[PDB]
């Protein structure tokens, strides 16, 4: 399996993702990639890796948004199975990784600090 | 403390695919869900009881393994904020929409899959 | 859209700077804790109780008396804490939790500094 | 002026980690410089990377206290004496090095969004 992204762009106003700083650029790429890799059964383990990587840089400077409009954008591309080829079940690939590996980002960080308060205090006592 | 009565306005009226106000078709309820956002930012935000209905409906959604709609609704009402912010307008309702999205509508795409079993079927 | 009626809880009256015909700080801080106990269990404040307040807040900032709403802010936020320590009311809690983070707290951001030079 | 922390050491205050224990600390630190005219440079500077601390691990609402804590304790001109001014010191230093970290991060994100945006056309 090929790989799609270069690790050696990112280092490991908006982060940057394979050296694009215009969100339209990267939701292309991302487009772009998802399309190319439906046919090969789905992406490299490590470009999901490294796409994991930027989504997290994203929660971490408050751009959740943009992980969410990227993981929209991934979802309804997997809407293409009555046109695009797959083999090693590409479709369905794609659509764990979504589930288990990207939207699982949109609640790493909590936005209500009812938890942390509590455990402060739970420890306090 | 004390009752008063007051004149609200509200969007959504209290009484396989779950319907959401008798709708069937999803870019209904799409079209729906956005001038309710685009006309509620005015407003300082949308009533707790359109809110609660939404929310209900789209827990329907979370139960019946369309998470990928749900996804779908988040973001569209996510980019109708990016008005908001684009063009400097409606802070109060703008504030109120942020934390309906990220503390009541966002947790549940983390509370198989409907298309999935569909994919399954390749051709 | 449409228009619909309904009767909602009020805590507050539309009619140094006194709150609700209060000049005592205590008194004031009284209430508040009172207003923000009671409408937790109800999913939040009114919003025209939390405009209210919000103007007395600002009355207080004109008037360097910064501190005050430093006071004020942390008495909120405390009363926060029963609810996350007893995990109990959500709703309102995230509610009052916004009004403190994006209302109130941007506030902030020598009264006593004028009697503080007269060192005896 | 002599140095009320140990440079050599929720996030830990000075070895501490109970909550009341560091603001035991900090009301100790706040009444004790007050004769002196206010607390050390350095120990000023060693208190606020702590509150950021605080800050970045999304407990805003415990700068908040250990501020009001601060803040209240200068009403005690009446009962400490003071060299140098030490009440008006501690104050500016309260509002011009700890009560601004109350806003150092935003908890809504409007102006992120705008910027992406004017960033992108």
């Amino acid at each position: 399996r090929k790989r799609f992204f270069n690790d050696d762009l990112d280092t490991s106003g908006s982060p940057k993702f394979q050296n694009l700083t215009r969100f339209k650029k990267i939701c292309q790429l991302v487009k772009q990639w998802v399309a190319e890799t439906l046919g090969d059964g789905g992406p490299h383990e490590k470009d999901v890796k490294l796409f994991v990587k930027y989504l997290i840089k994203l929660c971490d400077s408050n751009r959740v948004h943009l992980v969410l409009h990227l993981s929209n954008l991934i979802s309804r591309e997997l809407n293409l199975c009555a046109f695009l080829n797959q083999d090693h079940s590409g479709f369905q690939t794609w659509e764990r990784i979504l589930l288990n590996d990207i939207i699982p980002l949109l609640n790493r960080n909590k936005h209500t600090y009812q938890t942390v308060r509590k455990l402060d205090m739970d420890f306090e006592v």
